[PDB]
RNA sequence: GGGAUUUCCCCAAAUGUGGGAAACUCCC
């Protein structure tokens, strides 16, 4: 656990993953996320507005820890399909990879 | 004949939920 989180951190321990399957389960990426650490929840979206077609999903963590192990092994297949992991923040600065 | 898994397309074209369509494998 962080000693000294503060509210723009606090924002971090949740990450957005893309390329997620159309039906795949929220607790799929937990059992998968398990090896940087511990999950707290996943939410499933079904919104596409690009060629990922309802593939996406947000994955927050109970410790921020687990964030930059979570965006550290991106492009992972899970049930089927690559996954990609990018904080929800600096989704932008994490694009540069 | 029924049930389970993934895939693809359109408006805009990569985010907290529109709709439609396709394939493989497995179970009854």
């Amino acid at each position: 656990m962080i000693d000294n989180l503060t509210p723009e951190e606090r924002d971090a321990r949740t990450v957005f993953c893309m390329q997620l399957a159309a039906r795949i389960r929220p607790r799929d990426l937990e059992e998968f996320f398990s090896t940087v650490g511990k999950v707290r929840d996943v939410r499933m979206i079904s919104d596409r507005n690009s060629r990922r077609s309802k593939g996406i999903a947000y994955v927050e963590f109970v410790d921020v820890s687990s964030v930059p192990l979570a965006i550290g092994l991106t492009g992972q297949r899970v049930l089927g399909v690559p996954i990609i992991v990018q904080a929800s923040q600096a989704e932008k600065n994490r694009a540069a990879a």
